């Protein structure tokens, strides 16, 4: 309800986002991202009560910006439409949040030790309820048959590589997210493959 | 050189639990049942096991499309890459996660591999499937992103396994839901670039 607690939260999370990519879960202190944050580490605590809950908080957060527009999936929806949008937003975020995705991305590689409940918890029922959101859209003849849960992964997988592997992908473009007529060259392709892909024919 | 295998292997095995700063080449050494010193003589320093552990795994991931020639039929060619893409992220995870720990680092020590050899590779595949499009034998589209769409999505089974599980129950250890994955990705992939 209140904005100016959401802020501080943010402030918070913001600051923390940045020091668990620069040094690690193991090697980060409290003490390091009340600093950042402009915060005492006290206040730091009322809100997040361990190291642990305030990186797993982080980590939800990016779970948040990522799974918005899937979220918002409606039976509704035109759905290459709906997910050409969706392809769009992730890429976005890649090119606005590498660090998101590479923080994210570490956990994963560790075998999600401290992630694995919001995973097989409220990801798995969210991917369930949409999978069969989509099902219904190749029922319907809206979408070529595949898989939905293979299609949801090939979005997460196409558009965070963008982040994840920046350094190879600069090594072989030149380019980065960053530099606007490689991201536009970029959404038209990962677009292109996966709506030509499943539109139906 | 059996000895050599026997490193890299414990390399592989040590480095993708452990990571570079806290891997010792005296564990390294142990397990492969060889002296520091012996170690040593193949590998000068922990940077060139490291550096060789990573070229491997290029080389298994690379050899698909280093065998790319002009006359293959595309589609198809694209397709079987596909499927041994998935072969490997079933087979060796291990490796596919240590190079993706080494990206997120920033390529510390391996960006002299991407900038060189593999940027040349690229740029020479990229163009035998550029004519392939010029010539209307595949769709409009840009080569090097489809060339990081196969990586991202065979690799992404390896990568974010705990993940995959998480949600569908399997891994790619499970023989129906390989048969699937492949499925599905070839499927995505060669109907999004297949001619219209
Ligand atoms: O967008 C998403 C959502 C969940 N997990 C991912 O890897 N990506
Ligand atoms: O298959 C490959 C080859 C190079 N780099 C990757 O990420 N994957």
């Amino acid at each position: 309800r209140s904005r100016a607690v959401s802020a501080k939260k943010k402030a918070i999370l913001s600051a923390a986002l940045d020091t668990f990519s620069q040094f690690g879960f193991h090697g980060t202190r409290l003490e390091q991202i009340a600093e950042l944050a402009g915060v005492s580490k006290t206040n730091l605590l009322y809100y997040f009560p361990s190291k642990e809950a305030l990186y797993i908080a982080v980590l939800r957060q990016i779970l948040d910006i990522w799974l918005a527009p899937l979220k918002a999936f409606r039976e509704d929806f035109a759905p290459l439409a709906a997910i050409k949008e969706y392809i769009r937003l992730k890429l976005e975020v890649s090119r606005d949040y590498p660090q998101a995705s590479r923080l994210f991305c570490m956990e994963m590689l560790a075998g999600a030790p401290l992630l694995m409940d919001e995973l097989t918890g409220d990801l798995k029922a969210l991917i369930d309820e949409k999978s069969a959101l989509i099902a219904g859209w190749v029922k319907s003849g809206k979408l070529a048959p595949i898989d939905p849960q293979h299609l949801i992964f090939m979005i997460w997988a196409s558009t965070q590589h963008y982040a994840d592997f920046a350094p190879q992908v600069e090594a072989v473009t030149g380019a980065t997210l960053r530099d606007e007529v490689f991201f536009n060259q970029t959404v038209e392709n990962v677009q292109r493959i996966i709506i030509e892909g499943i539109r139906p024919r």
